[PDB]
């Protein structure tokens, strides 16, 4: 008698393939920090500044954990998981906004940082692929019936050459 | 390396609309009276702060979404002929609406039903309606938790 819309989903969080340890070995856990690092400075002058701290010492603290995480996820020592524990990383993030456009900007941040630093080639697809996938389960505000953009390494590799 | 296997949040599940018997049953004055002691229960719940404060504006939305409420369930097509297609969860993107704006939503029009002595026979239908339909509007979430399910028959109770 009534009309019946059927069960959807709006879209699939892709699956996630977390770095091997030949990440951490070809980078270094120096060069992971320092990307980390500049990661940040790029988001601090991205139109997402404002979601990210002020005060130095928060700031120091905030890179020092991410710089811990992707150091650990890379195939590093578990400076994450024994300092701050089980990783949740949608769950921590629920407390800040976060839309398919600031996905997109952070996103971009990492892009220059891998460029600036100078991030070996070799191991700069596994590492882009990790956090292009990753990054999508962080979202959790929507703006759109579009599926969040993918951006494949091959759409990207002509800057970092 | 570790993979993570490809994953959903949750389903938006199946959404049944009303028949023409909601319409039937309850006629239009009632279903805009409805509407109207719904948005009177938003302004004094904890999401008020999401909508406007002026009669004007207040008496804008409640007529524009009583013309949706009233077509939905059977009636003439006021809101197609004036707004146009529906596309609800998309024009819900302009407010931030959570898990726990679509329960108070819920319990505003739970309360709204009783007080406006909805017709018994076809209440279900419309609270089925409104149940599953605003899974639909949630844009925000907070938790991993699905988004509580709320089934006439947990609270037909509290109707009578
Ligand atoms: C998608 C867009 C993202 C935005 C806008 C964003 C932003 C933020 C913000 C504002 C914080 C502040 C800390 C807090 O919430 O208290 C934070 C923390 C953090 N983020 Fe992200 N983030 C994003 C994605 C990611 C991804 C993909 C990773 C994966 C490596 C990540 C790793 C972390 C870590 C490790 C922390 C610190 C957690 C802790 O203190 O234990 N973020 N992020
Ligand atoms: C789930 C929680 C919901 C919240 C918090 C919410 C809140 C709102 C707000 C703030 C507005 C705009 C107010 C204004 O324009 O002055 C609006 C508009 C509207 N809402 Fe909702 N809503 C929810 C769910 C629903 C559902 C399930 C329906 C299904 C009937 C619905 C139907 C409408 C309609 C028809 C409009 C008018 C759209 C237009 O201007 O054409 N809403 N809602």
């Amino acid at each position: 008698s009534g009309s019946i819309c059927e069960a959807r989903i709006d879209f699939v969080f892709p699956e996630v393939k977390f770095p091997s340890k030949k990440v951490y070995l070809a980078a270094g856990e120096e060069l992971l920090r320092k990307l980390v690092e500049v990661h940040h400075e790029n988001l601090m002058k991205s139109k997402i500044h404002y979601l990210f701290p002020t005060s130095h010492e928060q700031l120091r603290s905030l890179v020092k954990r991410s710089a811990d995480f992707v150091v650990e996820m890379c195939g590093g020592p578990p400076y994450y998981t024994l300092t701050r524990g089980e990783p949740k990383m949608r769950a921590r993030h629920f407390s800040v906004t976060i839309d398919e456009k600031a996905r997109e900007i952070w996103l971009a941040c990492y892009k220059h940082a891998l460029k600036d630093v100078h991030f070996p080639l070799s191991v700069l697809e596994e590492f882009w692929q990790w956090i292009e996938s990753f990054s999508i389960r962080m979202i959790n505000r929507r703006t759109t019936l579009e599926p969040p953009r993918r951006v494949p390494y091959s759409e990207i590799q002509d800057f970092f050459v």
